[PDB]
């Protein structure tokens, strides 16, 4: 055993111990306060305790790297990179494409550029799934009708011909297993579904990735993101010249304030405070395991009006944006090719940020998230959302498994016994999410820390000769 | 790396995170209460945050045996303890007495048993470090006119004729050099003091002990004492006994509530109450990684009216006690054989238990403590002082390193930057600790988890010759 890891173990035994403490005390005390002197020292409360918990949070970090825990994580996210990049590629490019068997993606979804790229995600796991290379129409784009290569490198270098000799449309793995060439239509109208789908992980790699990953369902789906936006050899140049003219450096937080259609239809306003108290919040934990230059953000909004009033109310962060490429953004200009390299760039550098601070809600915030996956290992707690938790749309449901007993105190909780199936909607961000207690049929609000996830795997293919 | 300690290592992380949200969510709320509305949901909120933090409590104790940590600390604390215990018996037994060099240590120290016996801890620690053989004169022993040998094994088997060519007072470890017999006073008057006291450790231990354990400070001092306390057959058939006739099964919780003339000159009372909080504080923690049948409490006192007092107040609690004992134990008979073997044998069982409420100014307390080391792997946690933290009567000024900035915000209050010397003087668990800031002469209070033990190390006899 290690030394050090031992060491780290014992402090934070014992910094939850002295903060168990430090809480029953100053509360004995607030049960004797009232009005204006309740306030300050309730607010001193809080101040104290956020370093106190983040003391205890950067040992936990520390933990997880000393004695070649990092060395060793990081070698093996590496290798399962690569072994499934790897599977990928083979499954892509067979030696007769004539005779190969084809699934067909369309890309004009009739959504945003976030939707209409998980719509592709989506076609490229199932056709992993059912050992079947994937061809994607992508003209008339209504981001760049050119099509897909207009930014991204193709699918395949050896078959990306669409010809077949059966074709049909989806009824399923085994009623098309002689039809060469199968139809893929879009997830929100899919019948009947596969099991080749979110948030299963393979069956071989559940193991292996449990042990790296601390949401093993967005690794998988990273990969399929991560060879999908291969860029063509001038959108890799673009990115590396914005890089500099932007003075792109670390550390940087990303944030993504999406707004304009969004409020009111998928999400609602939040103020550019609400973001920002959790970016101070999280550049006060890396103060206390790094030295910070300058407290940079990323800032990716539709809104452009933002940018001037970001860097008045917060004079002391660097905000880094292309604020043209904000008004690309607008709703007039939003689809052409000028807007969809944008959002590309705007991706792009809030996926490279050390940690992401927006709403899941919006699809744009959800890819740089799972694009962050293929940057570190396991960078699944790197981020905050405002409203909902992870999600993949159409993905199958998302459950927990309940491993401590909850009684209601009120009639919005839902009571748990260990067992319980609980159906997770969200995190509501103060120590209580929403759900659907399934033994029950009740939905209401329980203690987050009570549940457990459960991680689903299905049977997919190993492809073993891309060895 | 081991999969569920990657587990558990996430569910740690994610726990803490689950509390902070909780605490700033709740604590918003009660900015907006006052009196019994105040105080209910107050209330209701340290309810919750008990359950909660326990369960935090609970992964790390799981963190600390998963993929054979339990195993290998056991067999490394074995080697360790071995190593030891071998080391002092070749020290306690040359082969020609009559030329061995020896330390002369009077056991009559005008006090109780637990100050009385750590004299000796301290004679023989001494006589470790200068490699001298202890000869311990115990004859007209106020508790045992028979002697050291009235209940115990003899320090030595070869040596315990203090006859030498030269005899002289202690001066020093190197003006001793080729006295053959030193006398040893009271370390309440020692001139000069030797670097072989507490609370530094052996220097070829410490990378092994810190690897281990968690306060190697005490586990040194254990393992002198558990040389000491051989108990003579009659004892020990007496020592089984009482654990068949008492009923002693696990798992129980050690109380020792010290009174009589402790209130006033060293210490003060203490209700009953507030050492049972702990206890059954402690028993839920427990009882969320074990079956509890019974809630089982081994009370040890000086005060026989008390386990009345006890078991009418708590009910669905076991109390384990020989009445008789405590009234043994009383001042008019104190200092009697009986009484000798009560103590001893309250000490015993309140070793053996998993966990021990008390008061660290009592010496009493203090031996069952040490006495617990030598029953587990880093077994410095098991333990709730209503008072004092450890220390050994005697020892060097105990000092801590602050870690983190620490910024007055009373008068009470000290600054501290990392860096800084602490001599603590206690804590008061309550999130502070009080000592001084030896850089600035300031003495005050400071948050607890702000600092980090300064351990001592001191060249210490290898004695090879052992092994
Ligand atoms: C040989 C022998 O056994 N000598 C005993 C002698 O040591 C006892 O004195 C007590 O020693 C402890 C420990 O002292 C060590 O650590 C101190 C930390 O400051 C150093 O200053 C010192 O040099 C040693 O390294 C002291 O903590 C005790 O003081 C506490 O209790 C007395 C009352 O008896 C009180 O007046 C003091 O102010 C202090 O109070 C404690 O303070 C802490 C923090 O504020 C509280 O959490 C805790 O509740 C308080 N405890 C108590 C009991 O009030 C002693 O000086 C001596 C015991 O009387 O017996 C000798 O045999
Ligand atoms: N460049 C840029 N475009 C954005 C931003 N926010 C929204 N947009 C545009 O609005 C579209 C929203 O569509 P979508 O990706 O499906 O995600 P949604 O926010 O959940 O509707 C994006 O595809 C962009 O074209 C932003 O921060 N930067
Ligand atoms: N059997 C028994 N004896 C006790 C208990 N508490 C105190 N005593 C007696 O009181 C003495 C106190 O002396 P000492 O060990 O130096 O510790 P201290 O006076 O509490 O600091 C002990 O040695 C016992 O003889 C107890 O709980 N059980």
């Amino acid at each position: 055993l290690g030394k050090d890891h031992e060491i780290l173990r014992r402090r934070i035994e014992n910094g939850a111990k002295e903060l168990w403490f430090f809480l029953q005390s100053e509360l004995k005390k607030l049960k004797n306060l009232e009005g204006n002197e309740l306030q300050r020292h309730a607010d001193e409360f809080l101040l104290d305790l956020g370093h106190h918990e983040r003391s205890i949070m950067t040992d936990l970090y520390y933990l997880s790297q000393t004695d070649g825990a990092g060395d060793w994580r990081e070698k093996e996210a590496k290798d399962l990179t690569e072994l499934v990049q790897r599977r990928i590629t083979y499954l892509q490019n067979p030696k007769d494409c004539s005779k190969a068997k084809k699934l067909v993606c369309n890309i004009n979804k009739g959504c945003g550029y976030g939707c209409q790229l998980h719509h592709v995600v989506y076609c490229f796991m199932i056709a992993y799934g059912t050992q079947r290379t994937l061809i994607l129409e992508s003209q008339n784009w209504r981001y760049a009708t050119g099509g897909w290569e207009t930014v991204f490198r193709p699918v395949s270098e050896t078959c990306t011909d669409r010809s077949g000799i059966s074709t049909g449309h989806w009824s399923g793995e085994v009623k098309d297993k002689n039809v060469q060439v199968v139809e893929l239509p879009i997830v929100d109208s899919l019948h009947p579904r596969p099991p080749y789908l979110p948030l299963a992980v393979p069956e071989d790699l559940a193991d292996r990735l449990v042990r790296v990953h601390g949401d093993p369902a967005v690794w998988w789906v990273s990969q399929f993101v991560k060879y999908l936006i291969r860029p063509q050899p001038w959108l890799e140049k673009e990115i590396e010249e914005a890089t500099k003219k932007l003075g792109f450096k670390h550390p940087v937080i990303g944030v993504h304030v999406r707004r304009t259609d969004k409020v009111g239809t998928e999400a609602a306003f939040h103020p550019i405070e609400e973001y920002m108290v959790h970016v101070e919040e999280h550049f006060q934990l890396l103060a206390r395991r790094m030295q910070v230059d300058k407290k940079r953000v990323y800032l990716a909004t539709d809104d452009p009006s933002l940018l001037k009033e970001a860097k008045t109310k917060y004079p002391n962060y660097e905000f880094i944006s292309d604020n043209s490429i904000s008004w690309s953004a607008g709703l007039h200009n939003r689809y052409t090719e000028n807007s969809l390299r944008g959002v590309i760039l705007d991706i792009h550098f809030l996926s490279q940020a050390d940690f992401l601070v927006c709403t899941f809600s919006s699809q744009v915030c959800r890819v740089a998230y799972e694009i962050m996956q293929t940057l570190h290992p396991d960078a699944s707690a790197n981020f905050h959302s405002l409203d909902d938790i992870y999600y993949f749309g159409g993905q199958n449901a998302h459950n927990q498994i309940a491993i401590y007993a909850h009684q209601p105190r009120t009639a919005d909780e839902i009571p748990m016994e260990p067992g319980d199936i609980i159906g997770v909607a969200g995190n509501h961000w103060d120590g209580y999410s929403k759900g659907v207690n399934r033994k029950l049929g009740r939905t209401g609000l329980y203690p987050s820390y009570k549940v457990r996830e459960k991680i689903e795997t299905v049977k997919y293919p190993t492809y073993p000769e891309a060895e």
